[PDB]
């Protein structure tokens, strides 16, 4: 039994927008849960965000998490933008709503409950679990069954 919840995520997309999917591996309690879904029209960034949200939302109590992803958008958001956006009421300098505010606000809520250690992997050097995420994410996008509701060409 791991003394820390381990989370691995990836997302993929064939176009901008296009069909896309996500893969998330969660090691919680004594099992290994795998999540993966495809969406009809979405973006890469949205899928990488969706990876992390679905895994964290599966966490029913406050936990000590370690999340590993090679995603630069999650990283960039988490390390340099997020802190700034709350202070600005989730707006851009031009007073418009941030892009993917629906996903960022949603992930924000999910982290609020936990102790999190972020591990930024290099695409070419993740653990066997990040690669499986890549493969799940890819397969999902090849067979999309869901609609990405917050997507806009727009805002």
């Amino acid at each position: 039994m791991l003394k820390q919840v381990e989370i691995f995520t990836d997302g993929s997309c064939l176009g901008n927008p296009g069909p896309g999917g996500y893969g998330a591996i969660l090691r919680y309690r004594g099992r290994e849960k795998t999540f993966s879904a495809g969406y009809t029209r979405t973006t890469n960034n949205r899928m990488e965000l969706m990876a992390a949200i679905v895994a964290l939302e599966a966490l029913k109590e406050a936990c000590e998490v370690i999340l590993s992803t090679d995603s630069q958008y999650v990283r960039q958001g988490i390390t340099q933008w997020i802190h700034n956006w709350k202070k600005r009421g989730w707006k851009t300098a031009d007073k418009k709503p941030v892009k993917n505010v629906d996903l960022w606000q949603r992930l924000d809520a999910a982290l609020g409950q936990h102790q999190i250690k972020w591990e930024w992997v290099k695409g070419h050097a993740g653990h066997p679990e990040n690669e499986r995420c890549d493969e799940l994410a890819r397969a999902a996008a090849m067979n999309p069954t869901l609609e990405d509701t917050g997507y806009q060409v727009e805002v």
